[PDB]
């Protein structure tokens, strides 16, 4: 099935639900703090699910990846050689900023949200205030109970705004991680790739504070006792069977203008792909000289590596099926129906107006925004403009603070300086720094007109760059302890320093206040402007029978579908993986260096009591027709019993352009077999005090 | 499951029946009659002979040569289409080009085996009386003058065949698809299922007016074969089952487990590496000069096509532990050898014998190989080749080295003039240069090569650099200089001041003793090795295995069935389709089919050719038949002997069955003979062609 759909929606899918084979009523469903749902958790930008009433988590080893990275070392490595904690006091802290959000309420604030904005009347930065005046007053609100955090969602473009409120849960600590050859088997070589036998899963747990609310890490912590949790499933999955996910998928752009779409495939995709793959040989080569860069550099590679490969498959995917053309024809299609409308269509069609003037800003300036920005986004550079912001806002009544920069922030942001102590090296950050003003020196004189940087520079040879990040590199602020002085004190201590990153923080941050207040100005004008579009558009969608469902903004989501493979001219891809594919693609070699104690069983056929008949084997991956995106990772895969049979985790090479334009011949999500995980757990990389949480032993 | 010898339909006339086969196993056994007497020899590709003016059908890949030497710059054949309406505007394919006519195969292995023992005990000795017998078989059988022969030996030398030919010297090039169709998908889809590439062209053969073979002239006419192959009316499907016979070069099933284990470590390797190094150099000179990237196009496509065959074996025998296996049936046959008692100790000594061999070969082999490529660029090798032909016109004929008798001079004539279409001295000079920086990295105790250090003069690149202007100045670029070498004697040679030829004549004394040396060991692999495989096969009987000797350019015939084949999460299907071209479809090389096509098929003009268990016109097919290089060409016959198509690749997982057969996996793709003329109808046309063959 097509379709991110909101519970919101339940009523409309529960005929489609049913015959798809759900064997739920869909009024199960709709309680999202109950029966399954309500054991569905957000991490962030991605999904998990709670599997054990001692508050035991599930979700992808690419999703735990961070956690794990945080607590390895070059010598105990943990990326590469997994970890398990045979007992409560063994379990490693993930982090400060680790959250498990759990669902207690939704509503609906549309009527309130609109008259704010109609409020404001004419002006667009008004409007932007207005609306940025209401958020805050909501979470305000919603937050006043200890251990909730609250957030405000904006649909389709404006039409509707719902409010969330989640149980914030501080202290997640690392349960389990299968080693990294199992986690991440086939590595760069086969994401965004089916045939896929990639063991992507891992497990944390929540804990509370003695009295129940949630805390920081502390010894005395004990776990959390959720609700609700899911169960394995005890029938086999095999072909046809019905299957669904719940989650919170992150971004999708698919009612966006055919000129947005042009933009995008032609400057960003591209630009970023080619110089992200610069700087990964760079990483790449400064880890094999000093294996605390590769450790400490782990996260930021494996997701820019990701990143980088997805949008070369999305390129692709435009042609395969132009998507040029068919947001040419359906944006001409529609601004006709509109045309023909009985004087009621004419608003929208000056609303499509607003929206085309938006996107002509940036032609000359865009490659020098981005080597602006990234190199502004280099550690110590950042920290420095963190820091100094905080330190501005903090000027400020609470209420009138940045988004990002209140009271309820501060937290977030001084984990944020804790945690960079493990992703921090000196060496590391002088060479991104170079790198990035490299690009910016060889840019046409025309388009190097950022002053505070050339003022800086003194020139633009490489002699020039050599010398600024010699400069750079006599800043403090590669000191944790320095962090978290900078983080108390006060704007005036900033303007004062003649720490080089500082001065450079400070030289930068009016133009900077600047950008944002032009970006604020046009999120006002677009606050009546996409609203007005996106209902003309969905209201033409909906004249041609067709399915209408909102974009994704990190909300929580239902698809449904089946096991199911799909054809190419030549080739059948068949819905499973199994064990034998694993051992076939055996190199010895990252990426395909898989456990001997793996190699050994599947010699063996030792199947752990796992094997479908249906297949001959212990299944690994599979391949269904649901509908998700990034933030989907982790998310639990359902039976039509609401039984756990497998965890989301990436999606097919033709699938990646369907943020954009949907395909539902080759568009499939690759989920990882829920008797793999056990497999794994049981044969190869073995965890039984968690088989044993989970009733499996 | 076996490149079967024609001597071996007895046993496969069963499979072939339970396989499909309508025609009965003993037309087949027939030669020269209906449908094999159809099938020829190329040199190294396979064709057929498919009208009775003498029309022959091969794979573009094949032709490419031809296509090459009449291509310019500014006129570009490859690229472009080639088509003939008219006798006389059908291009020669060169001078060395050949067509093989197969007259007759007698079993002379007693007389070669006589001959050899003969010899009695010293190992040159058996070299030689081996070298005599073959020379004086061929003199005999080339006696009539239409005709060519050629000794086989098979299984070790436990068999020896005569083979006779009608040798057709004047071949044309009549149609040629563009090489956006003949080669779509270029080094992408090479060696890959599935596969969308339309690999054929077509030849006609010509004889003098006595209808005797002679060499290009204007007044040749079309040589008419006796049999020729007929395109299917039946349509194929799925199951069908499906044949070829054809000219499989070598395979290595019989290797030593020493063989393969310096094969797999060292020779593919190393080769991969370094072929690619060189591709690289020749794609950027390539695009630089329009005239290099033409002269060197057939170097580049079969240096691509060599390296990556090798770095997919490498993955095969990874994919099925290859290594594992042989070390598993050569400690079995080592160990059944050891209590069969009598029977089984002269196969003992020969096994110890083959594996000396192998250590004197490791040695040298780093050095062996860049002293062998540098000796083979194109300015060296002429002068070397030239020069060493001199030396054997002093001797008279029959005691001259194989390749450098009478009989030889026509093919070396030809090389030298098919090289002036595919040299050019800046070129050359990268790739004496890439050798040499090769040989001078190498570790000093290994740099034993005296002639060439004494012209180096150092280590370092500039000696290398230095070298290479000191060859600068030699005049074997030019076609008339080299005619001239073609001609004069030895002692010219010794008084030439042309840096090369100074070179050649320096070096030849050590070629000629490091040869003296393979003789040595090929004569005591005369009696050892025929011992050894006399042993594995003995052995693989009684395990009631398939037994069938390695290829040697011999005629074979291999059968089966359209199907694909699995991978885990992967059913690929036995056929492509049209809609699978235009969906590869990216406007640049190599997914730039002709306009043409893109219209064709987006307006769906399947000519009448569409096969309904497709929603379209069938590209190409896969079939668990047997193949290797040299089966390219090849005619694909139905079970009722007509034609649906051409053999010309492989898929991936197949290419590590040159050492080790997986029955599972290996699948022969082909050409649709549907799609063939479904080009010659819609895409680049040949009406003159659809009206010689009844399709129109
Ligand atoms: N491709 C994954 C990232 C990992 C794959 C396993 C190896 C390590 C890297 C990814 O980005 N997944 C998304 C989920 C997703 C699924 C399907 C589609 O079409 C798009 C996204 C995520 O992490 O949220
Ligand atoms: N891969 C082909 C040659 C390609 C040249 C570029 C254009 C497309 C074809 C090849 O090497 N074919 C072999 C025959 C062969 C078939 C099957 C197997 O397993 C091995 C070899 C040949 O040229 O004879």
């Amino acid at each position: 099935a097509e379709g991110m759909w909101v519970p919101q929606q339940l009523p409309e899918i529960a005929g489609p639900l049913q015959k798809a084979g759900l064997k739920l009523s869909p009024e199960q469903l709709a309680n999202l703090t109950g029966d399954p749902m309500g054991a569905v958790v957000a991490l962030g930008g991605c999904t998990a699910s709670f599997v054990s009433p001692q508050g035991l988590v599930v979700t992808n080893h690419h999703c735990a990846y961070g956690a794990i990275q945080l607590n390895s070392t070059a010598q105990k490595n943990l990326i590469k050689d997994g970890f398990n904690a045979p007992t409560l006091k063994d379990e490693l802290s993930a982090g400060p900023n680790a959250r498990v959000f759990v669902l207690d309420q939704i509503t609906d604030v549309t009527a309130q949200a609109k008259a704010a904005i109609a409020g404001a009347g004419n002006d667009p930065l008004a409007r932007s205030r207005a609306l940025d005046a209401f958020d805050k007053a909501q979470v305000a609100a919603c937050e006043a109970d200890a251990g909730f955090r609250c957030r405000l969602y904006s649909f389709s473009g404006g039409n509707t705004y719902r409010l969330f409120r989640n149980m914030e849960i501080k202290d997640v600590r690392l349960v389990y991680a299968p080693p990294g050859s199992v986690g991440k088997f086939g590595g760069d070589v086969d994401n965004w790739m089916w045939p896929r036998h990639t063991g992507d899963f891992s497990f944390y747990r929540a804990y509370v504070g003695k009295d129940g609310k949630p805390a920081a890490f502390a010894a005395d912590n004990v776990p959390y006792q959720p609700k609700h949790f899911l169960k394995f499933a005890d029938q086999p999955l095999g072909a046809d069977d019905f299957v669904m996910v719940a989650g919170y998928p992150g971004r999708t752009n698919r009612y966006a203008l055919a000129g947005e779409f042009n933009e995008t495939a032609s400057f960003t995709y591209p630009t970023i792909a080619k110089h992200y793959n610069a700087v990964l040989k760079m990483i790449a080569d400064a880890g094999k000289a000093d294996a605390d860069v590769k450790v400490k550099y782990a996260a930021t590679a494996a997701s820019m590596n990701n990143v980088a490969k997805n949008y070369l498959g999305q390129l692709e995917g435009f042609k395969r099926i132009d998507a040029a053309g068919q947001k040419q024809a359906e944006e001409a299609a529609v601004l006709a129906w509109l045309k023909k409308q009985g004087a009621a269509g004419k608003p929208a069609l000056a609303a499509h107006a607003q929206l085309l003037k938006h996107l002509d800003t940036s032609k000359s300036t865009r490659e020098r925004d981005l080597f602006v920005g990234q190199f502004n986004n280099t550690s110590a550079v950042g920290a420095a403009i963190t820091l100094y912001r905080l330190s501005i806002e903090r000027s400020k009544p609470d209420a009138e603070r940045e988004a990002g920069y209140q009271e309820r922030d501060l937290t977030t942001i001084e984990g944020g300086l804790k945690q960079m102590d493990r992703r921090y090296v000196a060496k590391m950050d002088q060479q991104l720094q170079t790198y990035w003003l490299d690009q910016y020196v060889a840019l046409p004189a025309a388009q190097r007109d950022n002053e505070v940087l050339n003022k800086w520079l003194a020139g633009s040879d490489a002699a020039a760059v050599k010398s600024l990040v010699n400069k750079l590199g006599g800043t403090e602020l590669g000191s944790l302890d320095t962090r978290l002085k900078w983080f108390k004190a006060d704007r005036a201590a900033f303007e004062a320093s003649n720490d080089p990153a500082i001065q450079y923080a400070v030289a930068v941050m009016p133009a900077l206040l600047k950008q944002e207040e032009q970006k604020k100005i046009r999120e006002g004008e677009s606050l009546t402007a996409r609203p007005l579009y996106l209902q003309a558009v969905a209201d033409y969608k909906k004249s041609q029978g067709e399915f209408v469902y909102p974009d994704a903004n990190l909300s929580l989501r239902i698809t449904f579908g089946n096991v199911m493979g799909y054809g190419k001219d030549g080739v059948k891809y068949t819905p499973f993986t199994t064990l034998e594919g694993v051992a076939a693609k055996e190199t010895g070699e990252d990426p395909f260096d898989s456990p001997k104690a793996l190699l050994d069983a599947v010699k063996a056929k030792r199947y752990g009591g796992l094997e479908d008949k249906r297949l001959g084997s212990v299944p690994v991956n599979f391949l269904s027709n649901l509908d998700i995106t990034g933030g989907n990772s982790g998310s639990p895969v359902l039976d039509a019993n609401g039984k756990l049979v497998g965890l989301a985790f990436d999606g097919n090479w033709e699938s990646v352009s369907s943020n954009w334009v949907f395909d539902p011949v080759m568009t499939r999500m690759i989920a990882v077999d829920s008797r793999y995980m056990q497999w794994i757990m049981q044969e190869v990389a073995p965890a039984p005090q968690l088989l044993k949480e989970l009733n499996l032993a």
